[PDB]
């Protein structure tokens, strides 16, 4: 039993624990067991949780940032269904008490015992919340589809419960013997060396001895700072390179181990290449040794010296700049560190940053500081996570702060937590441990923050820390480790799909390409593997029967599969598709759709509903992800094409959008369309300028049937090629109603893109703060501050509400100026 789950790990994350044991590493050895018992441990308090309890883990509550309404209502053994008229007021326990009155009158005869599951859903309704609330509902009320649920009891909850069950004295400046090294290339060449803190230097970079292109330096290099100086967090980086300037190879390491004892002697560094010193690169070697470059280097020995614990440590104009600075202002900072924690404690970060961490005195005087600091707020936290704040006591500091997250809110920010891993300098971690206890405390958490490390795998420098946590995991919940295997056998079936699909189209006509796909698809093994999962994209849709007559692909380069589904259970509510993409990288494409789906929530938030269409993206491998499919969409191209037989027969191009919405919303059904079209059209005007989404053509924009409109293709953000405003006359021609002049719809569509843009403002820090923290990505369009800079710059930060709303008028105006 035990070498089953071994062997299912291996498969379920693409590396063998035997890879982890072959280290023979005290480290990956150290994390191994320490995780496996706290997941483990987390498991059993999992085993004893009330079923209402079991319910926030398993199927977390999708709730949105008077009427009544049609609701069929079933039970579990039975096909006879009840329909009710209850309002949006309603709690779902009222909505409970009429399914067991109307059943205590059809079997002739307490609402508290039971759970509202969403018919062929692992989505469920309970708790004090009206039904408006509830994000299932209050899609069918816009739809205007009746909500089909079924009726839970409390024992069969239960049988889900258990069938899922498992020093100082050190005054010597510090120096380094750099021997020899083991490289290829063809000049002279030079070792660059640094001390660093961050993002920050300790000391000036040293740099060695000219040596000609197997080179032998042999030479002790000094740095301007002392042994007892050294923070706990120090990193030595070093850069190989070739002058006559070529980048060859950078590596980093810390100077203490995850022991905390101070690092001696002997070291050979396996270098990763270049493109110039990479302090927040990883701080471990290449681990392709075969054809790696070595750096062999000597740590002087000082004789163990184990960093101070912290009772060692702990026994050791001014408002007008609070709104980079000048030294005498960080001096100023320093000089009244005290008045800062009492009057200004959220100005935490800008007294971490000019706090000499070079001076061991100045860093135990901000550690007790810190030691009374009060939590911080969300916000404050997530800026302390950046690599900026490397210190494990402020990375602590930043968890502790961060351990009052909600679910929806930690769902929001996870890719960058993810990420954030990356600038990680030790496996075991106050990161990784909130990671996998939020995990194993919520089932879609645990569902993304695997999908998150897995999609990585292939990246040599994250491939041992992420096999690891996911291998944690796994020991905290081997059910949910099953259903995952179901979700990799359908990715590994869909990529050997595409495979196919990819020659034959380069071979033969599409209707010909399509019809082996279904005889590839109506394969036994491909029919069982594709067949009833719970979506990668979001765990509570469940792709249940494969629709293989409705399976085709796309005509684009890499040719995407779309995978259709049915269910018997939930009827329309599964007839739910995806899309496969192989070949290209939906990492921006996934960044671009989070940050407009947080737009909405913000814009929702103050009661704004722009009819956005936030649509899921997820990168499950090698450039491999899924795209989901927004049903009964088109193209702006395709909408535009004006073909014969169709009932949007235009005479215009400018007419084509809004006679398609003609056939799709008949008389007092278009109304509805247009104000649909102008919030999202307005909603995406603004997400696509602030984002700085480029290269917006008819092929890349599309609408529903219900007039909302969406992006597609997000290849080019932050203005990589700086982007204006883009408005068309398409659009502008079916916001006015199918007028060439109405100012009054305009004018309201004006007040849309200025309402939505004044909001994003307020929250233009927590944009700023999420985007610093995914450079830790890699990124090709996001790496450095001129990335960053874009954002503050189409947001507008440092200007007033007046000034940012008057020059967001002059680049609305200049769109309407370009617009024929
Ligand atoms: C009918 N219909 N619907 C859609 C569609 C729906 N929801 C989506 N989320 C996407 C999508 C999103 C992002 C990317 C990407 N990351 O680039 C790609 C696609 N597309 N597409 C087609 C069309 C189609 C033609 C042939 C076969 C199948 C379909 C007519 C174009």
């Amino acid at each position: 039993v035990k070498k089953l789950i071994n062997s299912q790990i291996s498969l379920l994350i693409g590396k063998g624990l035997h890879e982890f044991d072959s280290l023979r590493d005290p480290e990956v050895n150290d994390f191994r067991t320490k995780m496996r018992q706290f997941c483990e441990e987390a498991a059993a308090h999992r085993q004893q949780l009330g079923w209402v309890e079991w319910l926030q883990y398993s199927f977390p509550l999708q709730l949105e940032p008077n009427r009544a309404l049609l609701v069929n209502v079933k039970f579990e053994g039975s096909e006879e269904s009840f329909t009710f008229q209850v309002s949006t007021k309603d709690m779902p326990l009222a909505l409970m008490a009429c399914a067991l009155r109307k059943k205590a009158t059809v079997f002739r005869q307490q609402p508290e015992e039971y759970a509202l599951q969403v018919n062929g859903r692992h989505e469920y309704l309970y708790g004090n919340y009206p039904l408006c609330h509830f994000q299932y509902i209050c899609s069918c009320l816009h739809s205007g589809l009746t909500p089909h649920l079924t009726m839970v009891h409390s024992s069969s909850i239960l049988a889900m419960r258990d069938e899922q069950s498992n020093l100082w004295s050190l005054e010597q400046p510090f120096s380094i013997e750099l021997i020899e090294g083991r490289k290829v290339n063809a000049m002279k060449l030079v070792v660059q060396a640094g001390l660093f803190h961050g993002n920050e230097m300790l000391c000036k970079t040293v740099s060695s001895s000219e040596v000609n292109v197997e080179p032998v330096w042999k030479q002790r290099l000094e740095f301007d700072i002392s042994v007892c100086d050294l923070p706990r967090m120090a990193r030595l980086c070093f850069a190989l390179y070739a002058v006559v300037d070529c980048p060859i190879a950078w590596a980093n390491l810390m100077l203490f181990d995850y022991k905390d004892q101070l690092k001696t002697g002997e070291r050979c560094l396996y270098m990763w290449p270049s493109v110039l010193l990479n302090p927040a690169g990883t701080v471990r070697g290449n681990p392709n040794t075969e054809s790696a470059a070595a750096l062999v280097i000597y740590l002087p020995e000082v004789a163990p010296v184990y960093f101070p614990a912290l009772e060692k440590i702990l026994e050791l104009l001014r408002e007008i700049l609070e709104r980079e600075l000048y030294e005498h202002e960080k001096d100023l900072v320093w000089k009244m560190r005290h008045e800062v924690q009492e009057h200004f404690p959220e100005a935490l970060a800008r007294l971490l940053l000019v706090t000499k961490w070079n001076k061991h005195e100045d860093v135990a005087q901000m550690l007790y500081l810190l030691c009374s600091w009060p939590e911080l707020p969300v916000l404050s936290a997530l800026e302390l996570l950046d690599f900026s704040f490397p210190d494990c006591y402020v990375g602590s500091f930043a968890i502790k702060s961060l351990r009052k997250l909600t679910d929806d809110e930690l769902f929001q920010y996870l890719l960058q937590l993810v990420q954030v891993l990356k600038y990680e300098s030790y496996l075991d971690c106050e990161l990784t441990k909130f990671l996998l206890g939020r995990a194993l405390a919520n089932r879609k958490i645990g569902h993304f923050l695997f999908w998150h490390l897995r999609s990585e795998m292939h990246v040599p420098s994250v491939a041992l820390r992420f096999g690891l946590i996911m291998e944690a995991y796994c020991r905290g919940s081997t059910h949910h480790m099953k259903v995952l295997m179901k979700q990799g056998e359908a990715l590994s079936k869909l990529k050997a799909l595409n495979d196919f699909v990819k020659v034959s189209s380069q071979k033969t006509t599409k209707p010909q390409t399509k019809e082996m796909m279904h005889m590839c698809m109506r394969q036994e093994t491909y029919m069982e593997a594709l067949s009833h999962l719970q979506s990668p994209l979001d765990p509570s849709t469940l792709l249940e029967e494969v629709c293989v007559e409705q399976c085709t692909f796309m005509d684009s380069k890499m040719k995407p599969l779309w995978i259709m589904y049915s269910s018997e259970e939930a009827g329309s509510a599964g007839n739910v598709g995806i899309i496969f993409k192989n070949g290209d990288d939906l990492r921006q494409d996934m960044l671009t759709l989070q940050m407009i789906q947080l737009m909405d929530v913000l814009w929702k938030q103050e009661g704004l509903d722009l009819r956005m269409t936030p649509y899921g993206c997820l990168p499950t491998g090698d450039r491999t992800g899924l795209i989901e499919v927004v049903l009964h969409s088109d193209t702006i191209a395709n909408i535009q094409l004006n073909k014969s037989n169709m009932a949007a027969t235009a005479a215009f191009n400018k007419d084509a959008l809004l006679n398609w919405l003609k056939s799709k919303n008949p008389g007092e059904a278009l109304d509805r369309a247009i104000e649909e079209f102008t919030l999202s059209c307005a909603g995406y005007c603004v997400a696509t300028y602030v984002l700085g989404i480029g290269d917006r053509h008819s092929d890349n924009i599309m609408i529903r049937e219900s007039g909302q409109l969406f992006h597609i293709d997000f290849g080019h953000f932050l203005g990589n090629f700086r982007v204006p405003f883009i408005l068309t006359y398409d659009f502008v021609h079916v916001i006015q109603q199918g007028k060439t002049n109405n100012s009054e719809k305009f004018e309201r569509f004006r007040g849309y893109c200025e309402r939505a843009y004044t909001i994003l403002r307020r929250h233009g820090l927590l944009f700023l703060h999420l985007f610093a923290l995914m450079r830790a990505a890699g990124l090709p369009e996001l790496s450095c501050s001129k990335d960053i800079q874009y954002l503050k710059d189409s947001l507008a930060l440092g200007k007033t509400e007046e000034e940012a709303l008057k020059h967001f008028r002059v680049k609305f105006n200049e769109a309407l100026r370009e617009s024929w």
